[PDB]
């Protein structure tokens, strides 16, 4: 009996028995399994049923969880090598963080060496918000709120396979809202459960309108179980080569080509708290320099010194806000790291000195590959001299031979960078090179790792590694496809194992370069590739997108999946980096682009040129990208102190409507507009040819950004009027946001007079806060070397509290302008009272009835002390 005892069986229940080719009745009685063929190909023809899975043959509770050995149903095999038995072992780590794992307690398999990530044996956790079942016949978990009963994760429904090379498990989970998974393109925010594979395997390729692996590795997700916001996430740690199935109920199956199960499942009260649980188990986000968050301008190509000059020179004139000024591999020797072209770039060092003396900053492209060749003199290429010598380079599977690839400058090896000596030659090469020009922040590139020769200059060997029993649903269907072999050596482990780590690796030393270059600063990091938690480490970009509509559309998802996966700092190419951009296009992003939370105008190597005042110094292009890159500016201390929130507590950054808005399931499916924070709500057009947008207002107040009007919107589907020059901007009520007088660098805006927006609620009240610091140096946060605030308003009284006072110079600043809006009652006067000294009349305001604005100029109210403001 293989089948189930109806003949009419709940379809969407199925688990596919032949997940990798075309269902076929032999393979499926051969592997013992369930033919029932459908309607249509999207339901499986071949299923499980229960013909496969384990046993438990005995189980212990532990002092922090349970222990099960676990036999196999002696069923036939999907791909060979099955390990009989397996431990089970799980782990009440906190009252909101639930791990299990499955491993072969014979054969130590391959672990990710997570270097944030602990061992854990306590202490010991009394009540914890889960719990968990454990069946015995067959194995199976279930995991349960406790409060609710509810339960999130079930994996009853399918089989346990565990095998050397192919691990499969299925939960079925409680709602239809599902959220995360990368990196790919998914278009919608909210998961499509219509039978969908998501591939996972680090993967240099364009972002399209497919279901490609592509840069990073991110197994999280997370799932809103009703309209209370009660949430939960399934982190899978495992950088092997998988796929992701989600089919309708919803049931969620891995299949995964190596590795061991080792699962976190984390429970929040709201969508934010499950995202910040898990980068408290992965690591919280690295806090930026505040430089970092000014607009950069970059493209492929330059060509020349004297391009970038003028690029430069235009963008200035233009008064277009910007800190820094990106070059490509055209500003190296023949693309070669560490080098610069003598020929094309004379004089770069000088040109340095220029952007310095502007207050502005230069970040250069970094790849990992470093060329076997001689220089342009047709001298030694000193830094694969040292490399050499320091044997810091991925090694073929002899384990003593480099393994060469190809990319920009030609045939290449590859650094290890898990090795602890190939970390201090990296540093080394940063710092030599750091001599000749000074840069001020990095950009990482093709680190996969990627290569333009398949697995290396002699192919690769033909065996399991290279090409394993199964195969996910890759790009190209061939794991060593644009990288190298799977049997390539690293410190850490196989290519195989370790491939999808190489970036998080590279991020991690490029970190050390880091101190070593900028000792105790920030600088700045911007990685392609991602595994779990390297926001610890760096910045990310959407990578190489088009210019077209679509690809502005979708680059909004992949945002705010990178906010869930705990990378605050990210954006996408403005303007589009393939093609060449139009006008309207370049206009519109470039609206949207101001609020990325990472900003940066990139193109691609050929097209037009697309920054700014190229499209004219009186161009509508440059006016509308001036006014919101300014609002971008002046906005810098709310973003920042959104920042620090990340930083400390895991807070999102930009950030979804549902999670503010979780109440209204409207919110579940929002995804063409976002947050910054709880606060200022970013609406952008999205569609050629539109001035209107069918924009869903949430359920608070809002106030129009630029006039401070409040919105006669609440709760509904509106049609937004967006002329040629306008994208969309509301303040919600309840919130206090800081703000700077901008400039056209952070240098200068920083020592700039700072005010307050208080949009006021409902009952009239708000509240916020706001964290100040030098802006650069590492560390401050630790060893408490900065400025908080927190805001307050009721009743017409703005009381400023700060509640920690560190940092000398933030002292030279001052709040000197309060805006209130919503404001219903009239203003006879304003009184201000400094750490509680007796209140003296302001003479300086503005009651704008009309508007429901109060206006307070003038103000001295110094950062590190306390003050009150009456109205
Ligand atoms: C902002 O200012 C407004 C004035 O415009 C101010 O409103 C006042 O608040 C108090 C509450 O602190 C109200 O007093 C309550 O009145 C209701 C009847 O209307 C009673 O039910 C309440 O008694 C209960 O609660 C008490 C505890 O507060 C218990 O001791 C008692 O046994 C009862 O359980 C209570 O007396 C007052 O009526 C209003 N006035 C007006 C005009 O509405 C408001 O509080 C201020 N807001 C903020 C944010 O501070
Ligand atoms: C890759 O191959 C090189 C040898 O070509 C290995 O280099 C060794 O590195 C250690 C330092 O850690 C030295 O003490 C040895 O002398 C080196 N061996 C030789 C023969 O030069 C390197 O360890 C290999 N890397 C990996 C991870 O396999
Ligand atoms: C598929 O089959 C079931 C009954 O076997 C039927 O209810 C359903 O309508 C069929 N699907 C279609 C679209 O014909
Ligand atoms: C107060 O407002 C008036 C009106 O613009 C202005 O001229 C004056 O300089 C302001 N500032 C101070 C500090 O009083
Ligand atoms: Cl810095």
């Amino acid at each position: 009996r293989k089948c189930p005892n109806v003949l009419n069986d709940p379809v969407n229940v199925r688990i596919n028995c032949i997940p990798e080719q075309f269902p076929t009745e032999g393979i499926c009685a051969q592997r013992g399994c369930c033919w029932r063929p459908w309607n249509d190909s999207l339901i499986p023809w071949c299923f499980f049923v229960d013909n496969h899975g384990y046993n438990v043959q005995d189980m212990t509770t532990t002092s922090i969880g349970v222990e099960a050995k676990l036999n196999r149903i002696p069923s036939p095999t999907l791909f060979g090598n099955d390990i009989n038995s397996v431990l089970f072992t799980t782990q009440n780590q906190t009252p909101n963080r639930f791990r299990f794992k499955i491993t072969d307690p014979n054969n130590r398999r391959y672990e990710v060496p997570h270097q944030y990530v602990k061992e854990f044996t306590g202490p010991t956790v009394s009540d914890t918000l889960y719990d968990v079942k454990v069946a015995q016949n067959p194995f199976s978990i279930q995991v349960i709120r406790k409060s609710n009963g509810k339960t999130l994760f079930d994996t009853s429904i399918g089989p346990l396979v565990y095998s050397d090379q192919y691990l499969q498990i299925s939960a079925r989970l409680p709602s239809d809202y599902i959220y995360g998974i990368g990196e790919q393109v998914h278009k919608r925010f909210r998961h499509d459960l219509s039978w969908k594979t998501w591939p996972i395997f680090t993967r240099d390729q364009l972002p399209g309108d497919n279901n490609n692996n592509l840069y990073g590795h991110q197994t999280f997700f997370m799932c809103i179980e009703d309209t209370s916001g009660k949430s939960f996430g399934v982190f899978l740690m495992n950088s092997n080569a998988m796929e992701i199935f989600i089919q309708p109920t919803p049931i969620v199956t891995y299949r995964v080509t190596g590795g061991i199960l080792d699962f976190y499942i984390l429970l929040g009260d709201t969508p934010e708290q499950v995202v910040q649980q898990y980068q408290q188990l992965v690591g919280l986000p690295a806090m930026p320099a505040y430089w970092n968050l000014g607009f950069q301008l970059s493209r492929w190509n330059y060509k020349s010194l004297d391009v970038v000059k003028e690029v430069v020179r235009r963008n200035r004139e233009a008064g277009i806000p910007f800190d820094t000024q990106v070059t490509d591999i055209d500003y190296m020797e023949d693309k070669k790291d560490f080098t610069y072209d003598q020929v094309a770039f004379n004089g770069l060092p000088q040109f340095v000195q220029d952007l310095h003396d502007h207050g502005q900053k230069y970040v250069i492209i970094l790849d990992p590959a470093i060329s076997i060749g001689r220089r342009a003199n047709g001298t030694t290429y000193a830094t694969y001299e040292r490399g050499n010598t320091q044997h810091v380079w991925i090694n073929e599977s002899d384990g003593s031979t480099p393994i060469i690839g190809e990319v920009w400058p030609g045939l290449t090896v590859y650094p290890d960078f898990t090795n602890p000596n190939c970390i201090d030659w990296w540093a080394n090469e940063c710092s030599i090179f750091h001599q000749e020009v000074q840069y001020d922040g990095l950009w990482i590139d093709m680190n996969e790792v990627s290569s333009f020769i398949q697995g290396s200059t002699k192919g690769c060997n033909v065996n399991k590694l290279n090409y394993p029993p199964f195969t996910p649903d890759i790009l190209d269907k061939l794991m060593y496809s644009k990288t190298i072999c799977m049997d390539a050596v690293q410190n850490w482990g196989k290519q195989y194992d370790v491939h999808s780590l190489y970036g998080y690796s590279m991020a991690i030393a490029t970190e050390q370069a880091v101190q070593k270059v900028f000792p105790n600063k920030r600088s700045f990091i911007l990685t392609r590739s991602t595994f779990a938690g390297s926001g610890r480490h760096a910045a990310h970009w959407l990578g190489d997108n088009t210019a077209s509509w679509e690809q502005m559309e979708w680059s909004i998802t992949g945002m705010l999946e990178f906010s869930l996966f705990g990378i605050p700092l990210v954006g996408a190419d403005i303007c589009g980096f393939v093609a060449e951009t139009t006008e309207e296009l370049c206009r519109r992003w470039m609206q949207l682009g101001a609020f990325y939370p990472f900003s940066r105008n990139h193109n691609s190597d050929g097209y037009e040129h697309q920054d700014p005042a190229f499209f004219g110094q009186n161009s509508l292009l440059v006016k509308s990208s001036r006014q919101y890159l300014t609002i971008r500016y002046t906005l810098l201390p709310f973003l920042y102190t959104l920042f620090y929130k990340a930083h400390v507590f895991g807070e999102t950054v930009a950030r979804p409507v549902l999670h503010e808005f979780y109440e209204d399931t409207n919110s579940w499916i929002e995804d063409t507009e976002f947050l910054w924070g709880p606060a200022l709500l970013i609406t952008p057009v999205l569609k050629q040819g539109a001035d209107t947008v069918s924009a869903y207002i949430p359920d608070a107040i809002w106030y129009d950004y630029e006039s401070g009007a409040k919105r006669p919107w609440r709760k509904q589907r509106v049609d937004m009027y967006l002329p040629a020059d306008k994208i969309g901007l509301h303040l919600r009520g309840g919130y206090i946001i800081p703000i700077q007088e901008p400039d056209v660098t952070t240098t200068a805006s920083r020592k700039n007079p700072l005010g307050l927006i208080v949009a006021l609620g409902e009952n009239n009240t708000a509240k916020g806060d706001f964290f100040w610091d030098d802006g650069e140096t590492k560390d401050t946060i630790q060893n408490g070397n900065y400025i908080l605030y927190t805001f307050s308003v009721s009743n017409n009284t703005l009381d400023i509290v700060c509640t920690h006072s560190s940092y000398q110079e933030g002292t030279t600043l001052a709040f000197q302008t309060v805006k209130i809006l919503g404001l219903t009652d009239s203003v006879t006067e304003v009184r201000v009272a400094e750490n509680n000294q007796p209140m003296n009349a302001h003479s300086n305001f503005t009651y704008d009835a009309s508007n429901q604005v109060l206006l307070i100029a003038d103000l001295k109210l110094n950062l590190g002390r306390n003050f009150s403001v009456q109205w």
